[PDB]
């Protein structure tokens, strides 16, 4: 019938929320979490990300990394099923001081992972050892699986901010 | 009036926060000609006495917050401090808790590493940083209150009911 644009948004923001509770749980969080509580299946499926994507980040994460990851697991977790119930159901002015706050976090937490990923030295004689994008078409496919979890809070933070219906 | 001692708080701390953030933390991202050599010797009086490991030398992770630091927070600072000393500015709100947000993402990656990470000839950081709790605790003094005071605004923000 009529779907306005508005609409369109909270049930993209609906799925983004939704679809980040696995991707938390069964791909991010490989590198805190222990192993043992991944079948074997799922963590083959990890390493074949690792290697594909040429991420140094994930498997091994250094300690300004492992800090974030765990406020993904601690803050943003279990605020991704309220998120989503909320964007569904489409009319809660309660969620806008927590989404800006999600997205406000999020963004800050993306930078420094897109400057390392597109800056810094991933060769052998590196830290990484190896374990990381070298030519600059490597680095830039692998910014493009990071790259939404900045936008997409740049777009939430844009629309809870000027949305009459949610102020 | 406890509202308005808060407030007054806040407006030093974000006027201190301009040349603290100009003359000192901007020393890696900023070119070494720009300052003085008496601001100069000042930063490396900081350096060896507090053991910072981050702030000469920034890596690109703690590069990249110091950039945020110049462009989006430092034009803030004015703003903000404007609106605490003179009250009444409801329109602060939903900026301010950007900003402390922000500010305490920033934070945490800073204070984990200064806490947690092995300083001890690290190839690293070239065999500089702290090397017992008591030397941690030491850095740690001055970079937990930018994490302390932007959590207070944010609960500021948040719950008080002029605000909203
Ligand atoms: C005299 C020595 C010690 C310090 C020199 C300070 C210089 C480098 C400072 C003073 C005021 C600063 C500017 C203040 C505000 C902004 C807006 C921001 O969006 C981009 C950076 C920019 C444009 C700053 C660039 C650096 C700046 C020009
Ligand atoms: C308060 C903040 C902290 C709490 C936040 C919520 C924590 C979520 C809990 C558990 C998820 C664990 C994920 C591991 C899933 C592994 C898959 C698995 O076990 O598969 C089953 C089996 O192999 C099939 O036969
Ligand atoms: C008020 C709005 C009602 C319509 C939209 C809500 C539907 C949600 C199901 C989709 C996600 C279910 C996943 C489990
Ligand atoms: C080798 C460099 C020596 C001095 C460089 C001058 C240019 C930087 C001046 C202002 C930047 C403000 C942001
Ligand atoms: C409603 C206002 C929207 C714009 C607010 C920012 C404007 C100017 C930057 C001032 C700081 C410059 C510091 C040098
Ligand atoms: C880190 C992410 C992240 C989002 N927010 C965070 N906050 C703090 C710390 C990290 C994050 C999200 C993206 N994720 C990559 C997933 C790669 C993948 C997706 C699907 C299937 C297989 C593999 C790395
Ligand atoms: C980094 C800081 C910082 C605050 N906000 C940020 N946002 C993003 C990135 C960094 C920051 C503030 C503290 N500062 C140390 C000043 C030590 C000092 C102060 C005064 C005189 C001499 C020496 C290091």
């Amino acid at each position: 019938g009529t779907l306005g644009a508005r609409r369109g948004l909270e049930w993209f923001l609906g799925f983004y929320f939704l679809s980040h509770i696995p991707i938390t749980l069964l791909m991010d969080l490989q590198g805190v979490l222990p192993r043992d509580l991944y079948p074997v299946e799922l963590r083959n499926l990890q390493q074949w990300y690792i290697e594909e994507f040429k991420d140094p980040l994930l498997q091994t994460p250094p300690a300004w990394f492992k800090s974030f990851l765990f406020c993904e697991l601690v803050f943003q977790l279990p605020f991704f099923p309220i998120a989503a119930y909320a964007f569904f159901k489409g009319g809660c002015k309660w969620i806008r001081t927590p989404a800006i706050i999600y997205s406000v976090h999020t963004m800050t937490t993306l930078i420094p992972i897109l400057s390392t990923l597109l800056l810094d030295d991933f060769s052998k004689a590196s830290h990484f050892r190896g374990q990381g994008p070298k030519t600059f078409q490597e680095r830039l496919f692998l910014i493009s699986v990071y790259i939404p979890y900045f936008l997409i809070p740049l777009i939430l933070l844009l629309f809870m901010v000027r949305n009459p219906y949610y102020k």
